[PDB]
């Protein structure tokens, strides 16, 4: 009876016209997700957007239950940072929050300068052609939340399955992800176990004592987060840099307005952020726990909703032309690092990042072009998100 989302197979970095559909006339409308039971209420426009993702009303831990839709195969992890709801989530996140502060993100600047100019450097010694993402995007992320959590950078091949298992949608089945998971939280509870009598000047460190020191929080919340960050703090920003390097280089005048002026990075990555669907599709589910008014709907008390990031950054109400790509937008409230309680914690070093890597290379590489052609760019497939698995460019 009510439509199937995802509304389609995903291309490139496209959006399905039908989010614009949606927004214009049924802005908050039903549908099947592909896994759970039961129908969900999709909400594509930015003001619903920031009720159910910024609202009390609203409970990601009550998505939880088997039952409820969700976007991925397995039901959801009950001790992730996603499925907590506050206080406990507040608790949650106050464990590792300090070091993801604007400040501390930005004492970083310098380390990761140096990172990606000796990543720059090593691209440049093989000499154009090249593959972007062999030599930028995979490694200086992976070697930023390396350094940062304390994970031995040795283990890249190890995580980078484990966590390219568990962002899957359609590609492995529950068992093949639920696999996953247990060896995930094994690695890390090893991992913040090497502790217990070495501690360490890291996240995993102040993890291993957070489960040696707390009454109101577990020890597979504990250590979940430490998965959690890992597989966030890499999977975001490599495919993010692809993402980025992509829509400028398609279009090269966008690249090349960044040449003329690299002052304009920071804006230009805020844009790209709002432009970007790096979550292919949906959201970690909210239910609702009391009626909602929303624009055209109130949901339901026990009512399931899931937003789609990007749609809400399409929206014509608080974007002017935002099918279009402006690196001069005046104001740019997008959520593309999501709203409310689940904000993500490393917007700040997100942003650290992809301005570091987009200034170096604006700098370096004004000849940046796509040498591979567009028909056959690899993007990943059945994960939920989005992004490529080699861009080769030449300089
Ligand atoms: C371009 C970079 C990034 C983008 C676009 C991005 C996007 C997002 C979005 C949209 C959410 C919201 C999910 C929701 O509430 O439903 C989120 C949550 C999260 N992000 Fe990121 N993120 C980025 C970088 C990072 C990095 C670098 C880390 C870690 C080092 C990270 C860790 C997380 C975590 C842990 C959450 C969930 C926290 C919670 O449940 O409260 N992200 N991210
Ligand atoms: C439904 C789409 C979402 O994926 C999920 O919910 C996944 C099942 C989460 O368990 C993933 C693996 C967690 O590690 C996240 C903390 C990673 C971090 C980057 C995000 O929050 C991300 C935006 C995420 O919410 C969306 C991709």
């Amino acid at each position: 009876a009510v439509p199937a989302y995802p509304f389609s197979l995903p291309h490139a970095l496209d959006l399905d016209p039908h989010y614009a559909e949606l927004r214009r006339d049924e802005p908050v409308s039903r549908v099947r997700l592909p896994y759970g039971e039961g129908t969900a209420w999709l909400v594509t426009r930015m003001s619903d957007a920031r009720i159910v993702l910024g609202d009390s009303r609203f409970s990601t831990a009550a998505a939880t239950d088997p039952a409820t839709p969700r976007m991925f195969p397995t039901p959801p992890e009950p001790d992730g940072v996603l499925a907590q709801d506050p206080p406990d989530h507040t608790r949650l996140r106050r464990l590792v929050g300090k070091a993801f502060t604007a400040r501390r993100v930005e004492e970083m600047r310098p380390r990761v300068r140096s990172l990606v100019d000796s990543l720059l450097d090593d691209m440049v010694a093989h000499g154009s052609p090249a593959d972007l993402v062999e030599f930028l995007a995979v490694p200086f992320p992976v070697a930023v939340i390396c350094e940062l959590l304390g994970v031995p950078l040795e283990d890249r091949d190890l995580f980078r399955t484990f966590s390219d298992a568990m962002l899957s949608s359609t590609r492995l089945t529950a068992a093949e992800i639920q696999r996953v998971q247990q060896d995930f939280m094994v690695y890390m509870d090893g991992l913040v176990a090497q502790r217990r009598d070495a501690p360490t000047e890291d996240l995993l460190g102040a993890l291993a004592l957070a489960t040696d020191n707390d009454d109101h929080l577990t020890k597979g919340e504990i250590v979940n987060m430490g998965v959690s960050l890992l597989i966030a703090g890499h999977e975001t920003s490599v495919n993010q840099i692809t993402n980025l390097v992509h829509l400028l280089l398609t279009e090269r005048k966008r690249y090349e307005s960044l040449v003329a002026d690299p002052a304009l990075v920071p804006a230009a990555v805020e844009e790209m952020l709002r432009y970007t669907p790096l979550v292919s599709a949906g959201s970690f589910v909210r239910v609702a726990t009391e009626d909602v008014e929303l624009s055209t709907v109130t949901v339901r008390a026990g009512e399931p909703c899931v937003v789609h990031f990007a749609s809400a950054n399409r929206d014509e109400e608080v974007f002017d032309h935002a099918d279009e790509l402006d690196f001069h937008r005046e104001r740019n409230p997008h959520i593309a690092f999501g709203h409310g309680a689940h904000h993500c914690i490393g917007a700040q070093l997100g942003r650290l990042e992809l301005q570091e890597a987009l200034s170096a290379l604006v700098r370096r590489f004004p000849t940046l072009d796509l040498a591979e052609p567009v028909a056959g760019l690899k993007w990943k497939q059945g994960m939920l998100i989005r992004g490529l698995e080699r861009q080769i460019v030449s300089w």
